[PDB]
RNA sequence: UGAGGUAGUAUU
C-alpha cells in the first residue's frame, strides 16, 4: 500500500519529571557500512514447514560451495530469503534438484539474486534522521542474527524455544511450560538494537496418547475399570486432540495429524481391506492390527485416532500413538491452568535482569560464526537511559468537603472523601444465585448493611432496604425474574446479584440486563458475600455509582493539557478475536464531558482475525452525535487510543482507520475537520526497563515507579513514540505501556502529550489507583469483553450483531464497568 | 463475578 499519511516526526524530548537511571533490556548492535546482497529462494514443493526449508538450505550450502557459495556463510530467513556478504558469483537464476535424506525427499530449488542491500544507508539513518529507516536493510540485519538460533532452536513467531531440561511444569490437561527467549532487532538513534527477553509459553507434553487422554479426561487409572469412553468423554477429548499431531510405534515412526475421534471403539471400527484374494472386506482395526503387526491391543473398548484426509478412513488405536514433542500450545488455558502457568513463571523484575543478563553472557553474540560473518557486533551490557517519573495528577472529589486525592506510587484511596457526583440509591434489588445453605438470610442482611454504611461514607446513599430479595437456581431464572423486577418495582435502579463462583447465569444476567431489558446489574461472589471486607465493598461501590450515571472523581481542572480549552472528545478503541466459528470483536468508546469522565460505548462483530476496525466510520459518527447530545457541543478535536495491534500490519490500520474516522466526519458535515491525533498503544512487547540504582526498586517485585516515562535511546530515531510505566508494579515484571504517535494534527509536545496520556490513566473509574494503559483504550477492552458475553448461547452474522446491540435505556450508561 | 498488576494469547 502507497503510505499517505507518513507518521509525524518527533517534536522533542520531555524535560518534565524527576530524572531516573534505567536499563533496558536493549543491547547495542555495530553493523559495518558495507552492501549486502538478497537473493530469493524458490523450493518446490512450496508448502513445507520453515523447519524443513532450512535443512534443503543447509543441505545446498554444504554440498554446493566450489560451485555457488564458496567459503560464504549465508543466512536464511526459512522462506523466501537468503543474505550473503559478498556476491554470489552467479548471474542470474540457477535451478537445483537435491535429494536430502530423511523415506527420501527430493526437492527442485532455484536462487536468484533479488536485491543490494545497503548497511551503510541504514546508519546514515540512525545518525543523521532526514531519510527513512531502510527497512529491508533492518530486515537483513534480523535474519542474520537470528540464523544460528532459528537452526538450534524451535522458533515460536519472534521467540525461541527448546524441550525444558532442570526444570518440569506440568499444566495439567497435557500441557506443559517450556522457557526460552525473545528476540528482536529495532532502530533507535545511533544505533541499532538488540532487544532481549526471557519468555514462556504453553506446549503440549510428548507423551503416549492415552496418558494425554487421561490428563484430558482427569482419569487416575485407565486400568482400574475399563470401559469405552462416554459420549462427552469422546467429544471432549476429540476437541483436545483434533489439530495434533502423532507418531506411531508400532513400526519401529512415521507421524500423522489427527482429523478426527472415531465413534465407534477399535474392536468395532471397520475399514475396507483388500485381502490377497482380490477381495475387499471390512476388516476392524484390531483384527487389522492383530493380522498385519501381531499386536493384541490392551484397550480395544478405547476409541481410534482418525489422521490424513478425513475423506479416506485411516485409523489408529490410541495405545499405538505419542503425542509429538515440540507442539506448541494455542488453545486456551483453562483457569486451572492459567494460575499454575502464572506461578511458575512468575519472575520479579530483578530476577528477570539477571536472567537477561545470564543469557547474553552465555549466548556470546560475538562468537556466532554468521555474525562474525556480517562483521556484526553486539554489546554485552544492557543500554543505559535516563527516563523521567512524571507528576501524577491529582484528583476532586465531591461532598460537603470536596476532599483531593494525592496519588502516592500510583495508588490513592477515598479515606475521608466522597464522589464528585454521587447517586442516591433509592429503589434497588437482590437476586442471590448462591443456594441458600450456602449464604443464609443472615449472611445477606449483614453484607447489605455493611455495603449500606460503606455506601453512605462514599457519597452513594442507599436509602433503605431492598425492594426485593430472593434465592433462584439456573440461568433460566435471570429473564423471567429480570422482567418481573422491572414490572413490579418502578424507579427500579440496581439489581444485585449473588453468584456462586463460576457460573453461565453471569452471562445471562449480562445479556438479559445489557441488551434485553436495559436494567443496571452488579454481581458479587459469594465469597465475597460472606466475607465482607471495607476495600472490596468500597471498590464495589466505585462500579456501582458508575453504572447508575455518577461521576466519582474529576481530573483538576487547571492542571490539564491546553487542548481542553476547546471541546475534544477522547476515543479508545480494541479488537478481541476469538480464541484457537465464532467472530471478532471490535469496540470504540467515547468521552462524554469535558473532564473527562463519563465514557459511552459501541460495539460490532466482524470476520473472524480481521484486526482492521471494519465499522469504525459508523461508529465514531455514533460517539461525535452522542457527545454533542451530552456537551451541546461539536469537538474540534479528536484523540483516539488504539489498543496494540500486530506491528507489520500497523501501516495498515492507520491508513484505513484514519481514514475511517475523517470519513466520519465529513458525513457528518462536509466542512467538519477537527484535529486528530491517533495514537497506538502497546502493552504486548518485549521492552524491559529495571532501574539501574537497586535502592529504586519499589516493593517486593522491585518495579520502576509508576510514571516512568522514556522516550530517549531506545526509541525510534526520528518517529513519535514513548514508553510511560503508568502503573505500579505489584506482579512480576512490569510491562511499560509503549505509545505510537501515528498521527498528530494538534501540535502536542512530548510533555504535554506523555503527561495527557499518564493523567488519562487516573481517570480509571473501577480503582483508585492509576493504570496501565489509559482509561479509554481499558474501557474499550472491557466492552469488547463483555460482548462476548452477551454471545454466549445455551449462528447467521445477522443473529450475531443482533446479539451485541445492548438495550436503547443501555447505549448511553457505563454498563462496562 | 470488588479490584489492579502479570506468563501466554497463530497407510488403515
Amino acid at each position: 500500500l502507497q503510505q499517505v499519511f507518513q507518521a509525524p516526526r518527533r517534536p522533542g524530548i520531555g524535560t518534565v519529571g524527576k530524572p531516573i537511571k534505567l536499563l533496558a533490556n536493549y543491547f547495542e548492535v555495530d553493523i559495518p557500512k558495507i552492501d549486502v546482497y538478497h537473493y530469493e529462494v524458490d523450493i518446490k514443493p512450496d508448502k513445507c514447514p520453515r523447519r524443513v526449508n532450512r535443512e534443503v538450505v543447509e543441505y545446498m550450502v554444504q554440498h554446493f560451495k566450489p560451485q555457488i557459495f564458496g567459503d560464504r556463510k549465508p543466512v536464511y530467513d526459512g522462506k523466501k530469503n537468503i543474505y550473503t556478504v559478498t556476491a554470489l558469483p552467479i548471474g542470474n537464476e540457477r535451478v537445483d534438484f537435491e535429494v536430502t535424506i530423511p523415506k527420501d525427499r527430493i526437492f527442485k530449488v532455484s536462487i536468484k539474486w533479488l536485491a543490494i542491500v545497503s548497511w551503510r544507508m541504514l546508519h546514515e539513518a540512525l545518525v543523521s534522521g532526514q531519510i527513512p529507516v531502510p527497512l529491508e536493510s533492518v530486515q537483513a540485519l534480523d535474519v542474520a542474527m537470528r540464523h544460528l538460533a532459528s537452526m538450534r532452536y524451535t522458533p515460536v513467531g519472534r521467540s525461541f524455544f527448546s524441550p525444558p531440561e532442570g526444570y518440569y511444569h506440568p499444566l495439567g490437561g497435557g500441557r506443559e511450560v517450556w522457557f526460552g527467549f525473545h528476540q528482536s532487532v529495532r532502530p533507535a538513534m545511533w544505533k541499532m538494537m538488540l532487544n532481549i527477553d526471557v519468555s514462556a509459553t504453553a506446549f503440549y507434553k510428548a507423551q503416549p496418547v492415552i496418558e494425554f487422554m487421561c490428563e484430558v479426561l482427569d482419569i487416575r487409572n485407565i486400568d482400574e475399570q475399563p470401559k469405552p469412553l462416554t459420549d462427552s468423554q469422546r467429544v471432549r477429548f476429540t476437541k483436545e486432540i483434533k489439530g495434533l499431531k502423532v507418531e506411531v510405534t508400532h513400526c519401529g515412526k512415521r507421524k500423522y495429524r489427527v482429523c478426527n475421534v472415531t465413534r465407534r471403539p477399535a474392536s468395532h471400527q471397520t475399514f475396507p481391506l483388500q485381502l490377497e484374494s482380490g477381495q475387499t472386506v471390512e476388516c476392524t482395526v484390531a483384527q487389522y492390527f492383530k493380522q498385519k503387526y501381531n499386536l493384541q491391543l490392551k484397550y480395544p473398548h478405547l476409541p481410534c485416532l482418525q489422521v490424513g484426509q478425513e475423506q479416506k478412513h485411516t485409523y489408529l488405536p490410541l495405545e499405538v500413538c505419542n503425542i509429538v514433542a515440540g507442539q506448541r500450545c494455542i488453545k486456551k488455558l483453562t483457569d486451572n491452568q492459567t494460575s499454575t502457568m502464572i506461578k511458575a513463571t512468575a519472575r520479579s523484575a530483578p530476577d528477570r535482569q539477571e536472567e537477561i543478563s545470564r543469557l547474553m553472557k552465555n549466548a556470546s553474540y560475538n562468537l556466532d560464526p554468521y555474525i562474525q560473518e556480517f562483521g556484526i557486533k553486539v554489546k554485552d551490557d544492557m543500554t543505559e537511559v535516563t527516563g523521567r517519573v512524571l507528576p501524577a495528577p491529582i484528583l476532586q472529589y465531591g461532598g460537603r468537603n470536596r476532599a483531593i486525592a494525592t496519588p502516592n506510587q500510583g495508588v490513592w484511596d477515598m479515606r475521608g472523601k466522597q464522589f464528585y457526583n454521587g447517586i442516591e440509591i433509592k429503589v434497588w434489588a437482590i437476586a442471590c444465585f448462591a443456594p441458600q445453605k450456602q449464604c443464609r438470610e443472615e449472611v445477606l442482611k449483614n453484607f447489605t448493611d455493611q455495603l449500606r454504611k460503606i455506601s453512605k461514607d462514599a457519597g452513594m446513599p442507599i436509602q433503605g432496604q431492598p425492594c426485593f430479595c430472593k434465592y433462584a437456581q439456573g440461568a433460566d431464572s435471570v429473564e423471567p425474574m429480570f422482567r418481573h423486577l422491572k414490572n413490579t418495582y418502578s424507579g427500579l435502579q440496581l439489581i444485585i446479584v449473588i453468584l456462586p463462583g463460576k457460573t453461565p447465569v453471569y452471562a445471562e444476567v449480562k445479556r438479559v440486563g445489557d441488551t434485553l431489558l436495559g436494567m443496571a446489574t452488579q454481581c458479587v461472589q459469594v465469597k465475597n458475600v460472606v466475607k465482607t471486607s471495607p476495600q472490596t465493598l468500597s471498590n464495589l461501590c466505585l462500579k456501582i455509582n458508575v453504572k447508575l450515571g455518577g461521576i466519582n472523581n474529576i481530573l483538576v481542572p487547571h492542571q490539564r493539557s491546553a487542548v481542553f480549552q476547546q471541546p475534544v472528545i477522547f476515543l479508545g478503541a480494541d479488537v478481541t478475536h476469538p480464541p484457537a466459528k465464532k467472530p471478532s470483536i471490535t469496540a470504540v468508546v467515547g468521552s462524554m464531558d469535558a473532564h473527562p469522565s463519563r465514557y459511552c460505548a459501541t460495539v460490532r462483530v466482524q470476520r473472524p482475525r480481521q484486526e482492521i476496525i471494519e465499522d469504525l466510520s459508523y461508529m465514531v459518527r455514533e460517539l461525535l452525535i452522542q457527545f454533542y447530545k451530552s456537551t451541546r457541543f461539536k469537538p474540534t478535536r479528536i484523540i483516539f487510543y488504539r489498543d496494540g495491534v500486530p506491528e507489520g500490519q500497523l501501516p495498515q490500520i492507520l491508513h484505513y482507520e484514519l481514514l475511517a474516522i475523517r470519513d466520519a466526519c465529513i458525513k457528518l458535515e462536509k466542512d467538519y475537520q477537527p484535529g486528530i491525533t491517533y495514537i497506538v498503544v502497546q502493552k504486548r512487547h518485549h521492552t524491559r526497563l529495571f532501574c539501574a540504582d537497586k535502592n529504586e526498586r519499589i516493593g517486593k517485585s522491585g518495579n520502576i515507579p509508576a510514571g516512568t516515562t522514556v522516550d530517549t535511546n531506545i526509541t525510534h530515531p526520528f518517529e513519535f513514540d514513548f514508553y510511560l510505566c503508568s502503573h505500579a508494579g505489584i506482579q512480576g515484571t512490569s510491562r511499560p505501556s509503549h505509545y505510537y504517535v501515528l498521527w498528530d494534527d494538534n501540535r502536542f509536545t512530548a510533555d504535554e502529550l506523555q503527561i495527557l496520556t499518564y493523567q488519562l490513566c487516573h481517570t480509571y473509574v473501577r480503582c483508585t489507583r492509576s493504570v496501565s494503559i489509559p482509561a479509554p483504550a481499558y474501557y474499550a477492552r472491557l466492552v469488547a469483553f463483555r460482548a462476548r458475553y452477551h454471545l454466549v448461547d445455551k449462528r447467521d452474522p445477522q443473529a450475531l450483531a443482533k446479539a451485541v446491540q445492548v438495550h436503547q435505556d443501555t447505549l448511553r450508561t457505563m454498563y462496562f464497568a
